[PDB]
């Protein structure tokens, strides 16, 4: 009733460790108690990580929430493999099918595929990020035979902290040499603001250079600096505030302290430390669940030796793994809700993209139906099709032979269709042939004023220009201002 | 700084920055944009005094 | 972990042994925390890890050669992800430079009754598309079951 879970925050990890602190207390029945015995550590070290998932099985938790990194993720999965102990994080969704092991980040890799072709690419460049793996790589690249793709895969992932400024500019000199106006933005948070920063000093943010940053919460970066500039910029988030739990939360989260958790009084919270405030709801919703049913998960004074020869489990194992896997919470990413394996099912990566106004959202991907364009369709900003009022009398516009078998604006040939093409390059605009009922060119009626036929049409309102053969008379410039003359009959 | 954010210092946009003085600012911020920016000093660095 | 401290507990000054891609990680931390000689006959880590001795020497670099005299620009690269993307990651960023149009198709993750599938949807994936210079860059069990 006061179960004991571990947690190996990183070194440098304040945000996260935030939402951890605040999300223990502020979800807590005062029922159940989550004690903690949190170690910070650098994780990109196994020897330190390994020491401190040791050090939390001396203590006997029943749960570690860490961290790791691609220098860790195979010694996470392969003690937790082995020693039983059930694990839970935002990190990395593990390439494979790691058992004991649940991944609370949702699958980018999928999402990533659905948006390329909504915009129809064929020529990226996909700068990635070699500290945070190549799971992603191996989806773009594997799926890049059959979509015909030419990614450009540059790994930026190595650049020194004091060739910062040398290599990024001559990274995109490179791709400029390509004439590649399309970025795929691959790193995690702190490389694509010093990515974004050398894009603007050397100008690639005007007209034309499209970006997606795949990166699962978008809005966490610096993005007022390419918002005015002129590139579309995509992107990915998965903390939707326009929604009930997360309007809740920020209200309290935008209240709170600058030293008791640090990094909180902005109003915007990173996906790192978003989950880990929807983890600690998951890390007693399948305790308390487990409480139903009457399962003491009890041990003893457990052998701080897990280089035990032979390595015997803690006991009871999917036990508390079964507990974990059939949580179906809501919160502040969708709805959490695992599988067999600890990928999560049905969860909501909603697009965005970067408007002058501000993030715009333009719909979601989630599982069963790929993409979903729920966007305001009130945005047509249209150059009106004009109604080009047209009589049917050869050499001028007459009925092609396949004449039921194409449709509108390539059905009608003649010298005025030929004539209305060529008047529309210059005048820009749109149009839709459009002949009229009853012949007639052009009649005023006898007393009741009315016209007839493209007069009647032209002036009235149902017509925006007449290209057709009108002869230019004194009773039909009245009414209708004609232009000079293109054919003297 | 209004002529960076909205991206008109890329290759095209010659400016002349009119003040006696052309290296007083923050020049490296439009350096590597692609505009030619030229200028007007008085106290030219590579001389005696 | 468990032998590398059996290790430990006999005090060892030179250890002899291999690492996949994912056990790399365990060993070079460890053998650079606690000082301890590591040599090995596996593929060379990334990176600058002390105190491991590597000696398989280096592909990555003849591979950037050969191509170069054979002079392509159409290869199929199929790797396989159980040796390090290392090499991978050289003929990408190579692949910007001297204009190359690298497939790179994961041969890796196939179990064994897609073997007769998955290999006989993926030469026709790369036929469809006409490659015709392939670089294979399996192990030798790995190898045999293409070749
Ligand atoms: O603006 C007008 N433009 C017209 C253009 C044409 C055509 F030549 F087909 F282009 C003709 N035809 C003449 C030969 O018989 C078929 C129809 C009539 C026109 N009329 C009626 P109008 O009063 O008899 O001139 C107009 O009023």
């Amino acid at each position: 009733n006061s179960i004991q879970i571990g947690g190996l925050f990183p070194r440098g990890a304040d945000q996260e460790y935030s939402a951890f602190r605040v999300g223990m207390v502020q979800f807590s029945t005062s029922e159940f108690r989550l004690t903690p015995h949190i170690d910070n550590l650098e994780v990109a070290n196994s020897f330190a990580v390994t020491n401190a998932f040791c050090s939390q099985f001396s203590r006997g938790v029943y749960a570690i929430f860490g961290f790791y990194d691609k220098k860790s993720v195979n010694t996470i999965t392969s003690f937790c493999g082995t020693l039983h102990v059930s694990f839970i994080t935002p990190s990395f969704p593990t390439d494979g099918t790691h058992p004991f092991v649940i991944q609370m980040r949702p699958d980018l890799k999928g999402a990533l595929l659905s948006l390329i072709e909504y915009y129809q690419w064929d020529k990226f460049a996909y700068l990635y990020d070699s500290d945070r793996g190549l799971s992603t790589l191996q989806a773009v690249l594997d799926s890049a035979a059959e979509k015909k793709w030419q990614v450009t895969a540059i790994n930026v992932g190595n650049i020194n902290n004091d060739k910062k400024d040398e290599t990024y500019r001559s990274l995109f000199q490179d791709l400029e040499l390509k004439k590649e106006r399309r970025v795929i933005l691959d790193c995690e948070r702190d490389k694509v603001n010093d990515i974004v920063d050398q894009v603007i000093t050397i100008g690639k943010h005007v007209k034309g250079y499209h970006y997606i940053i795949a990166n699962l919460g978008f809005t966490d970066g610096d993005l007022l600096k390419i918002q005015f500039g002129g590139a579309e910029v995509s992107g990915f988030q998965i903390v939707d505030y326009d929604d009930s739990l997360v309007s809740k939360f920020i209200e309290r989260w935008s209240t709170l302290e600058e030293k008791e958790y640090p990094g909180a009084h902005t109003a915007t919270i990173k996906y790192t430390s978003a989950l880990t405030y929807d983890a600690v709801q998951v890390m007693t919703e399948a305790f308390r669940n487990l409480r139903k049913q009457r399962i003491e998960i009890s041990r003893r004074g457990n052998a701080g030796d897990c280089l035990a020869n032979p390595a015997v489990p803690w006991g009871q194992g999917v036990e508390i793994e079964r507990a974990l896997k059939q949580v179906q919470v809501e919160g502040l990413s969708g709805n959490i809700k695992f599988d067999q394996n600890g990928k999560r099912i049905n969860y909501t990566i909603n697009i965005m993209e970067l408007k002058t106004n501000g993030p715009r959202k333009i719909g979601y991907w989630s599982e069963v139906d790929k993409m979903v364009l729920t966007e305001d369709d009130t945005s047509g900003l249209e150059q009106k099709t004009v109604v080009v009022t047209t009589i049917l009398e050869s050499p001028y516009v007459m009925m092609k032979k396949n004449h039921e078998m194409l449709e509108g604006n390539e059905r009608y040939e003649g010298y005025c269709v030929d004539l209305a093409a060529e008047i529309a390059k210059h005048c820009g605009f749109k149009y839709k042939l459009t002949i009229v009922g009853d012949g007639k060119y052009g009649a005023r009626d006898a007393d009741t004023k009315i016209w007839n036929g493209m007069v009647g049409e032209l002036v009235y309102g149902k017509a925006d220009i007449a290209i057709a053969p009108l002869t230019i008379t004194l009773v039909r410039e009245e009414v209708i201002d004609f232009s000079k003359p293109f054919m003297s009959l």
